[PDB]
């Protein structure tokens, strides 16, 4: 378990440049062994109106540094993460529960976000438009929005914080961060690394707080008028509420909420590969991701040939156990109510027609452990973040889409199909934000992550992400 | 008055391709002579849930036409406007009240928006990002958001409808339009022109409705789940409310609300030019614009030399009268409550220290007519859409900004200054969305109009505007 | 007063086999001298629905061991 | 601000100090007419004529520290 560097670990929220303990604390436990992991500062509103300050003030000056300078700091940070992967990793596995590998997996995917944005910071380009009138010359500068509120989910305690903040600070903004108390350490560990990197005090803050204040602080930072922006990743409910708090102050916003994820396997689709992505998508982090390939849609032809081939691969390598435990594939789910979200679905399926193919009951380790599962004959009248993938048989491509596009969900969808033509049609008509072609993992710091229709606003990462933190200022230069 | 082509004029809301009369109507009158201008269809919610339909369905097919095709239609439309300027003009003067010239002024600035976007429609570019992994190729397409709700103010009954819808349809979207019942005809006149141009039924709709239903229909279209987008221009209050309706359905949004407008005149500033822009900015449409240079800030040095020079120019050419009346500079304000918004301010200024320099009482035509006015010694403790420009003396550039940047207003600000250096500093520190340099009119279809901090979301027009109607779809092409 | 073995003494509630500190604590004092005796973990309901679990699960197996 | 805004020729400082937070640059104002009456490093000057008046105002009752 322990053994990490006392520095990478933290418990006192980090505001304005220095650590600051909360009036009262809240406990964090390894969602696997149950072992307590010290008390974390539980930030109450009074702190936000104070964190949002030292965040603001830090801006009034950070907005000044040469883009080259901020690109320098970021890099210097991206480094400190890289030079700490193995410790920054444990921090995740320990609080997320997820296998150690997936931890490094996250840790890199995190640093790599600081890295990239570090580069983007030096390329915010204004324009020089030509206009009729001979006497006036038009100009367009892009400038930082100012303070930015950042709330992050628990499943990616580092990558979810890095991808937003990297850009945020790339465009010269200041950020106040309320991580998920499930995994708040990775948020503070960054903080430590950022300070060492030399980030000017108040540019990057963290304010841990448990449920009790998650609602309060919520509006606290999403209302405080010094916050001109809000970036959030989470459940549809919470999101819609923050809007309601941002509306009141016409703030800038970008959210990526939940959203099922259709994984359409066609006949021209190669099975071993289709069963490839299939596994890596609905079993990574133990199927606890927004981009968790929810319901698999398979074409009668290759249907049975799929499941058999699919389930067989599961047994072959899905080793349920501890995160830091060698040779481990699945890990804990978060917490009790979670194993119940799976449990539920699993029974309402069996009970309503679902020939279970593998597993089905809580694993024999209990607690927050569940044995992965596969069902079929799963008629759509049964639609959950858990290591559970249900198969649905279909006939036409039109129908396969027809169902997948069962509107009001536009996060990420995947499909396998050897027909060059069918690729384009499916992939374009797919009302989503990210399509994985003959691949099951589509993560990448250089691409635009986000959803469509109610699955979110704005994107994160890529040449396109840093815009979430700029405002355009047209400047009509006249008198010529 | 009358004499126009029966076609350019309309009264039955236009939905799905064909005219449709409202259960009950509401009257529209020339805010100048009072003369009634027929009853317009007063659309009630039941119609919206029906307009939002035929708007949706029109999309499911418009999303298909070749960008070249839609660029063709738009142009064909831009033409029909151009070939109708003189009639499309009267329609505005008659319902807006504003001088006939300013009408043509608008009418062109309108068509020119269709024109431009007609071009943009053929240039929506996807990207091809390079990524590590040899086996997968990343792609990024941009696609239409679908249906779009459009509400427009009264002061620009045509340009405000054209600039949004042009883009909207450029990116292949469908629009439902609720114009300001003050000036709803220009919205229908377009409609007529659009049909003639050949716009597929339901791509562009108009649904007049007076106050009585403005609240209802409001959410009607801003909630109806077929509306995936909302574009609005108006008062801060109304806006914040729509958000509250869009939040509930995480819709895409872009708003440009009110916002004072600082017009900073420095010493290096040429007076005749400073008094130039000064006039054209706070007296166009009779100072009834969002981008209406609200409070003039002048540097002691050139202060007195300004006002004298300023007021003198007013008397010289500000001919108050009827809109269609030859040699007319000012026109009516909208309506009674409006002349009261001016009246108010004017007295709370005189009464609290404001040496009136010209005019001050309702004009001797009464009704919705007011004689322009100029005051000074106007201490900031008195801060209104009316032909009234108050002068405020200042010392330092820092202060001039200090005041102008009196936060929570970021629409458009103007300043005159012959110092090359001072231009850059002022113009960049100016927390706004559009800065007019040594010029008082900064209108242009090719540039980005919109504000910052609470004065709005997103921009309209320019290579940057058509984005308000696209969603990015990353597509990780794998299996290679 | 003090001098006892650090082990025999405790302050973090004991659930499922291992110690677990409470979100917030409550003080315990010698009802005689008044001298404070450290803060004890103050278990809140959320813990019970969790203690009653690891208690249950422990049963499903303890019900098995030989009475001997 | 309610002073400057209502007639108060600032003589020194007036905005939060350039250290921000809970720091403020001391200040001095004048022409400060009594219609503006605070524990902070801020001293406003009020011009008067008679000793009677000087008391008259100072003794603006319900304050005797």
């Amino acid at each position: 378990l322990a053994g990490l560097s006392a520095a990478l670990l933290r418990t006192d929220s980090f505001v304005g440049g220095r650590w600051l303990p909360a009036a009262a604390t809240f406990p964090v436990q390894d969602p696997a062994s149950g072992a307590a992991l010290g008390m974390v500062a539980d930030c109450g509103v009074r702190e936000a109106r104070a964190a949002v300050r030292a965040a603001y003030e830090a801006f009034c000056r950070w907005r000044e540094v040469s883009a080259k300078e901020r690109s320098s700091l970021l890099r210097k940070w991206y480094n400190l993460m890289i030079q700490n992967k193995d410790d920054l990793a444990r921090i995740i596995t320990a609080e997320s529960g997820k296998p150690l590998k997936e931890a490094h997996g996250e840790i890199l995917y995190s640093a790599f976000f600081l890295e990239w944005f570090s580069e983007e910071a030096r390329r915010v380009y204004g324009d020089i438009i030509h206009t009729p009138a001979k006497d006036r010359r038009a100009l367009v500068l892009k400038q930082p929005i100012g303070v930015a509120a950042v709330i992050t989910p628990w499943n990616f305690p580092s990558a979810m914080i890095t991808r937003k903040v990297g850009a945020a600070l790339a465009a010269g903004c200041t950020v106040v961060v309320k991580p998920a108390e499930d995994t708040p350490f990775s948020a503070l560990a960054l903080a430590e690394l950022a300070s060492q990197a030399g980030i000017p005090s108040g540019v990057y803050n963290v304010i841990p707080c448990s449920r009790k204040n998650a609602k309060e602080v919520g509006e606290a930072i999403c209302t405080d008028p010094l916050v001109s922006k809000i970036s959030f990743t989470g459940s549809t409910t919470t999101g819609k509420i923050l809007l309601h708090h941002a509306a009141n102050s016409v703030k800038r916003v970008s959210m990526e909420l939940g959203g099922l994820a259709p994984f359409i396997v066609f006949d021209s689709a190669n099975v071993d590969q289709a069963v490839a992505g299939a596994m890596a998508s609905k079993f990574r982090n133990t199927g606890q991701t927004c981009v968790c390939s929810n319901q698999f849609l398979v074409q009668r032809g290759i249907h049975d040939a799929f499941v058999k081939a699919f389930a067989e691969a599961m047994k072959k390598n899905l080793r349920v156990g501890n995160g830091f435990e060698e040779g481990t594939t699945q890990g804990p789910l978060i917490n009790e109510k979670a194993v119940e979200k799976v449990e539920k679905q699993v029974n309402d399926a069996v009970s309503k027609g679902a020939t279970v193919v593998t597993g089905g009951k809580r694993h024999q380790l209990g607690k927050n452990f569940f044995e992965p599962t596969l069902l079929c004959n799963v008629t759509q009248d049964m639609l959950t973040f858990g290591p559970l993938a249900p198969v649905i048989k279909f006939d036409t491509e039109e129908e396969a889409i027809a169902i997948a596009n069962a509107a009001d969900v536009g996060l990420a969808g995947y499909f396998y199909s050897q027909d060059p033509a069918q690729i384009w049609r499916v992939a374009e008509q797919l009302e989503v934000g990210m399509v994985g072609v003959n691949e099951g993992l589509i993560s990448s710091v250089e691409c635009p992550f986000g959803g469509v229709k109610q699955s979110g606003l704005g994107r994160e990462g890529s040449k396109y992400g840093i815009d979430e933190y700029l405002e355009l200022k047209y400047v009509c230069y006249g008198g010529l």
